RNA sequence: GUUUGUAAUAAUCUAGAGAUUUUAAGGAACUAAGUACUAAUUUUAUAAAAAACUGAAUGAUUAAUAUAUCUUACA
């Protein structure tokens, strides 16, 4: 993965899913006026804490946070070893249950 | 200035080694002041690499974007 504006791609993303407007918390802080500070933030979508991320800087803990929360949605996986639809031609299986059909990436700004 | 000491020449005196006068003379490693007389004097000699990180405060200038498609415009 590899991100541009990837604070606009998660205000897009819970825009499209109807989610609260994503605003970003300080979670925890420590060496501030340093030369290597470690800012902790994390993005709410109300009461809902989607992704954290840390970095020495607020603006890159910031993009970092949003970054983690965009992975977290792409890497959604309903399995480590999920049933295929090749398995049905295989005779002698189960019935196939139809699988999660993602809308697409969102297109944002 | 300080220091050393009265040069030579000349005049006079003297058995003659010398004396007197011109003579506070003539010198001088030194000190101070003044003086550009001498030397600081040959056409871009050498070295020196040169503005970190985060927060805060406060300015300037600017696309500081994305998706679909392969034609679009001119002649
Ligand atoms: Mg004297
Ligand atoms: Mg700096």
């Amino acid at each position: 993965f590899e991100f541009k504006y990837p604070t606009r791609e998660l205000a897009a993303l819970c825009a499209r899913e109807d989610f609260e407007p994503p605003v970003a918390r300080l979670l925890s802080e420590t060496g501030r006026q340093s030369r290597t500070p470690v800012f902790v933030v994390g993005i709410y979508s109300g009461s809902d804490k989607l992704g954290e991320g840390a970095a020495s800087s607020l603006d890159h803990a910031r993009f970092k946070a949003a970054m983690n929360a965009l992975k977290a949605w792409y890497l959604y996986s309903p399995g480590e070893n999920p049933r295929v639809p090749s398995d049905m031609l295989e005779e002698g299986a189960k019935p196939w249950t139809p699988a999660y059909i993602d809308m697409g990436e969102v297109i944002s700004r």
